[PDB]
């Protein structure tokens, strides 16, 4: 088999993931296809799983049934789990009150600036124990998680396995009365949509109790530095979560509507991709084109609204740090206490580490806690019924589409102001302080002071409104640009490209590639430049206090850009391995319900189970090592920013004779911040990147084949076919350039007046000359009508004066108006007469419109005998005189073909047809027949010649 390095691992080995060190260096270089990876635990398998739950389940439904009341599910859990999880919980309250000794320590080392001597060994040593106190946290926070949160990764899988494994087992004791209700969608759909909630449930789960305590426990620190002005900081923070909710209430309704405006389009798609061969060949390209053009606008205008919103919740939540700060900063300051450098970066610190986990780690646990609810009451509502007896070029193809180059410049400088405002607010308190603490009365005038502030606060929230109003919408532009080029790009695209690529490819990449385009990329592109700008300014506030960190850090970034690239090599394939295990499990589950009623023959259900079981194991182990390659870089990443902040402190601390309280309280006030930061900017571009491979694949489109031009400067004279010669030579047809022949060389002339037929049996090439003189495939071989040819003319106009009956009718889901008639040519009582010349009166004022009446689903309320009788209608309003009749017949023999073959005696006035013929005997009096074999003709002037 293959045993797992996880066990038989001693400990400080498993805190830095030292055992997946080989496999890695079998997925840099080769590939690792499925049999690179380990077995699981023999506490992780699915009969080990489901059978002890299974167990506690059939024991809580007697001990609930017994005694009247109603069995519970949700009990089942936590007679289970709660030894784990309460173990668990104490290196929770360990690392939530770690988080609150950094602030209490890092003021005591300002302190010792403040009060500085030259010549005293006793303090010294007293501030070097304080910097090693601090320098401990850090690393309690960034190397020791990693493991506590794979473990509560890890606790949630083992639930979603055993859950599915009674759902199983429960799926195969259905009675047949039960089944007739229960379709295998809804239980596939349960198995595959329900029970994916458990995997983030245990992660935001200690949440609900760590909040309100965290916030009463640093709400109790700051009375005791500042005092009561503490509270106008706690004021605005509260006042951020009813005001970020009620707006979420005024976008979701923005996201409804715009999907009306979504399908219906795609809907027309899927009516003019299926039916090429009969829009080219009418010429009714533009009528689809402005229906289509139209609704894009809409939905464009509609989505601007939530762009919008959306970059104002981001701007929101960018700059919400500056003004909890200036408030509580100008009350305390207003009501006569003096500033220094001690409390201001403590309080800074904890409204910093205060607002993001509130505003962040609580609107969200609660969330997780009512999908897992609703999930578990509707398994637990299943099991209770009765039983039986890329590149640069990719970016730039991208980018310069939206606007010109002067935006990008101007969207630039607008990015690097924010930062430097953002730094600068912050800097002047400090020299607030420096210049307070070298007085002796000699009182500092606070208008100054107090204007300049808040001209610094203003102009941070101003450019940040800005700079993402300016990105959202140059990024929108973009897509709004590039959905027409690939429509105008694929709609003359000859028939070729159509016969060989399926409808199905199109329409999904129309539809969710242009969703991607539209939804996730600005919101995505923005969130990655944010951080990644909040990461360059705390590394340039490191270095210019203290010129001697910029040698360290060339080393220090030099292994990153390594350490990516080769944990990205082998990382890039676990999806795949993930995906090609599950599919396997649903499709089991779907075919083996069908069957099932020869399973209970041969009384061997557990064999099954068995399978199912195997069937799991597979993605349990592809699972298995997602969560441990991608712990493996955390803590390599989180070394070098505990590494950072531990030479900033003491580098500091090494040279005291330099250096002020104010600048060091800022250089360490920043340095705590940034392993959160950098993290989330390391992770935005991986969906970044994996998501540019539909922009990728949208660019392949707007460059395709192209047939000639729709229409020349050589016009013919407006009464050009007055009468039908149409000659022939040898001419010679390949649907591609070099492929084999269908047809070879029809030499004939056709005379005017003249009704000719083709004899022939399906195969041998005549289905192909319709594809001629409508030229679908330029071929050679010059053919002369009426004076011009069939070559130098536009293809809207040689299709136009043409003619032709369709073999299976065809109807768009529209008006009747426009169904018989797009481009308004005619009056109205002609539509009436054209139609009732046609002998159909009855359907029209049986319907109440009789003139407007929609469609549905290809016009579905018709038949055959008015599909083809309304063609017939269609060939008679056209006002033409070629005409091309198809006969592909599955009809019935009363009065519809009788009908419309009488009316094509009649109605049709000396007008050339050329008609092609399924049954010997449709042809009636005919003038002209030819018969066409296995590639030529035997052609005759009569039919009394033939026979
Ligand atoms: C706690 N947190 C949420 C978080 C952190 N910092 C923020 N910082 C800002 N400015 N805004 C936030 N929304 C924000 N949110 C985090 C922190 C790290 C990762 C993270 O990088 N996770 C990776 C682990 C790293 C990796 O595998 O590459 C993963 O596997 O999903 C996720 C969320």
């Amino acid at each position: 088999v293959k045993p797992n390095p996880l066990q038989d691992a001693n400990l400080c080995s498993r805190v830095f993931f030292w055992w997946l060190n080989p496999l890695f260096k079998i997925g840099h270089k080769r590939r690792l296809e499925e049999d690179d990876m380990y077995s699981v635990l023999p506490e992780d398998r699915s009969q080990h799983l489901g059978e002890e739950l299974q167990g506690f389940w059939d024991k809580e439904v007697l001990r609930a049934e017994n005694d009247a009341q109603k069995p519970s599910l949700t009990r089942a859990i936590i007679k289970c789990y709660w030894k784990s999880y309460l173990v668990l919980g104490i290196f929770t309250l360990i690392e939530e009150s770690a988080k609150v000794i950094q602030p209490i320590f890092l003021g005591k080392i300002i302190n010792y600036f403040e009060n500085y001597d030259p010549m005293d060994s006793v303090a010294l040593n007293t501030a070097y124990a304080y910097a090693t106190v601090l320098t401990f946290c850090t690393l309690i926070l960034a190397i020791l998680h990693h493991l506590y949160f794979y473990h509560v990764q890890c606790a949630g899988m083992r639930l979603r396995v055993a859950m599915c494994h009674m759902i199983y087992r429960k799926a195969l004791r259905l009675s047949n009365m039960a089944m007739g209700k229960t379709t295998t969608g809804q239980i596939v759909n349960l198995l595959s949509n329900d029970v994916n909630k458990f995997d983030q449930v245990t992660v935001f789960l200690h949440f609900l109790w760590a909040g309100p305590l965290q916030a009463i426990a640093v709400t109790a620190l700051l009375w005791m530095e500042i005092g009561i002005s503490c509270l106008a900081g706690m004021a605005v923070l509260i006042i951020l979560l009813p005001l970020q909710s009620c707006f979420g209430k005024l976008f979701s309704s923005l996201r409804s509507k715009t999907a009306t405006f979504t399908d219906a389009r795609i809907r027309t798609m899927n009516e003019v991709i299926t039916g090429i061969r009969i829009i080219k060949m009418y010429a009714w390209e533009k009528s689809f084109s402005n229906l289509i053009t139209n609704l894009r606008k809409k939905e464009i205008s509609k989505i601007l609204r939530s762009s919008c919103l959306r970059g104002m919740n981001l701007a929101s939540f960018f700059s919400a740090s500056k003004i909890i700060v200036f408030v509580t900063f100008t009350t305390y300051v207003l009501l006569g206490s003096v500033i220094t450098a001690s409390r201001v970066f403590v309080a800074v610190t904890l409204y910093g580490a205060v607002r993001l986990t509130v505003t962040l780690f609580f609107p969200s646990a609660i969330e997780r806690v009512s999908e897992a609810i609703v999930s578990i009451r509707r398994i637990q509502t299943f099991l209770l019924l009765d039983e039986i007896s890329v590149g640069f070029q990719a970016y730039k193809n991208y980018f310069r589409a939206g606007a010109h180059w002067i935006v990008f410049i101007f969207l630039i400088l607008l990015n690097t102001a924010a930062q430097v405002a953002y730094v600068l607010q912050d800097w002047w308190l400090s020299y607030w302080a420096n210049k307070q603490s070298m007085l002796n009365t000699e009182k500092l005038d606070l208008n100054w002071y107090l204007g300049i502030y808040s001209g610094l606060t203003v102009a941070t929230v101003l450019f940040g409104i800005a700079r993402s109003l300016l990105v959202f919408y140059v990024l929108v532009n973009s897509s709004q640009t590039l959905h027409n080029k690939m429509f105008e790009s694929i709609l003359k695209a000859p028939v070729l490209f159509f016969d060989r690529n399926p409808i199905g490819r199109i329409l999904n990449r129309f539809s969710k590639d242009i969703g991607h385009l539209d939804d996730l990329l600005p919101l995505t592109f923005l969130d990655f430049i944010q951080t990644l700008l909040q990461v360059v300014g705390v590394v340039s506030v490191a270095v210019a206090v203290i010129p001697w960190i910029a040698i360290p850090l060339v080393p220090l970034g030099i292994i990153f850009i390594f350490l990516r690239r080769y944990f990205l090599e082998t990382s890039r394939d676990v999806k795949r391995l993930e995906s090609t295990t599950r599919s396997p499990v649903f499709s089991h589950l779907s075919s083996s319900l069908q069957g099932l009623w020869t399973i209970r023959a041969y009384k061997a259900e557990e064999r099954c189970q068995e399978l199912f079981d195997a069937h799991q194991d597979l993605h349990s182990e592809a699972w298995f090592l997602f969560l441990t390659t991608s712990r493996w870089f955390a803590v390599r990443l989180d070394a070098i920013c505990a590494m950072f902040v531990i030479i900033v402190a003491f580098g500091s601390l090494i040279l005291a004779k330099t250096l002020d309280a104010g600048q060091v309280g800022l250089a360490l006030s920043y340095a705590l911040t940034l392993m959160g930061m950098f993290q989330w900017c390391v992770r935005q571009s991986a969906e970044v990147e994996n998501m540019m491979i539909s922009v990728e694949r949208v660019i392949e489109y707007t460059d395709l084949e192209k047939e000639a031009p729709w229409e020349y400067q050589k016009r013919p004279p407006p009464a050009w076919p007055h009468e039908g010669v149409i000659i022939f030579d040898n001419v010679n047809f390949m649907y591609s350039p070099g492929g084999p022949l269908v047809l070879k060389h029809l030499t004939a002339l056709i005379k005017s007046q003249e009704k000719v037929g083709i004899v022939g049996r399906t195969g041998a090439g005549k289905s192909s000359l319709i594809s001629a003189l409508f030229r679908l495939s330029e071929p050679e071989g010059k053919i002369w009508i009426d004076k011009i040819l069939t070559t130098e003319i536009g293809l809207h106009d040689l299709r136009k004066k043409m003619s032709i009956i369709p073999q299976e009718p065809v109807l768009f889901t529209g008006t009747m108006r426009k169904n018989l008639d797009p481009f308004n040519e005619h009056t109205d009582e002609e539509l009436w007469n054209a139609l009732q010349e046609v002998q159909l009166k009855e359907t029209i004022e049986d319907l109440p419109g009789k003139m407007d009446t929609e469609l549905a689903e290809s016009g579905s309320n018709f038949s055959v005998g008015q599909r083809q009788l309304v063609c017939l209608a269609r060939a008679i309003l056209r006002k033409n005189q070629i005409l091309i009749i198809d006969e592909a017949t599955a009809n019935v023999d009363p009065r519809t073909d009788e009908l419309i073959q009488k009316k094509i005696r009649e109605k049709f006035a000396h007008c050339t047809v050329l008609t092609i013929a399924h049954r010997l005997n449709t042809i009636i009096d005919s003038d002209k027949i030819m018969v066409l074999d296995s590639g030529r003709l035997k052609e005759y002037d009569e039919p009394y010649v033939l026979l």
